[PDB]
């Protein structure tokens, strides 16, 4: 189960942060405990669209989401996923029950602290917190470790999914948001 309210970045720009392109997975904390992770972040036709890539470096297993954007507060959002091919093909619905809760604690041009609640049918999930950065396993600058501490949160803790062989579609990622 979920435990934390984080929140948002004061002055979170939304338009900046959605602009179309990918977001990288480089760290993470689990508070529920070896997955690759990305997403773009855009709009389309006035809606808020996120499409997510997850991939298992061991086990092969991957995935795609596409999901719209609901407005809670500014940069907080939740998110009703579906699960899709990496073309857009629909692969499980839209339901009830399956979406995430979408926070954004920091960003900047080239990093972000993000939080996550996962919902999916009966199961049981756990809060994840996720630092991005516009290149993939890009190392940690000082903006957004410092943004981890004023959470405060111990970055030493995060997991990094740089040393992992992890590669990315960043065009199906891009193409998704339409979808
Ligand atoms: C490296 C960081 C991450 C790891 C290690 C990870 C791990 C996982 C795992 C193991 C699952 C399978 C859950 C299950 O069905 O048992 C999953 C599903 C999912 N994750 Fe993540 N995740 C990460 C980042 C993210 C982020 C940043 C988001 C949202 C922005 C996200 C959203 C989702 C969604 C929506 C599903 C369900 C997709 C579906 O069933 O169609 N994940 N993740």
């Amino acid at each position: 189960a979920c435990t934390k309210n984080a929140i948002a970045q004061t002055g979170f720009n939304k338009d900046k942060y959605f602009n179309g392109d990918v977001w990288y997975v480089t760290d993470y904390l689990d508070l529920e405990p070896r997955y690759c992770a990305a997403l773009a972040a855009g709009t389309a036709s006035g809606k808020l669209k996120e499409a997510l890539y997850h991939y298992d470096p061991k086990t092969q297993d991957t995935f795609y989401d596409v999901s719209e954007l609901q407005v809670e507060s500014l940069g907080k959002y939740t998110a009703n996923f579906k699960k899709v091919d990496k073309n857009g093909n629909v692969k499980v619905a839209v339901t009830a029950g399956n979406y995430y809760t979408f926070t954004v604690m920091y960003a900047d041009d080239s990093s972000a602290l993000i939080h996550t609640c996962l919902h999916k049918g009966n199961k049981d999930l756990g809060d994840l917190y996720a630092v991005l950065n516009r290149n993939k396993d890009a190392a940690a600058g000082d903006k957004v470790k410092s943004a981890v501490s004023a959470a405060t949160l111990e970055f030493s803790k995060f997991i990094s999914t740089k040393e992992n062989n992890c590669a990315y579609d960043n065009d199906s990622l891009k193409s998704l948001l339409t979808k």
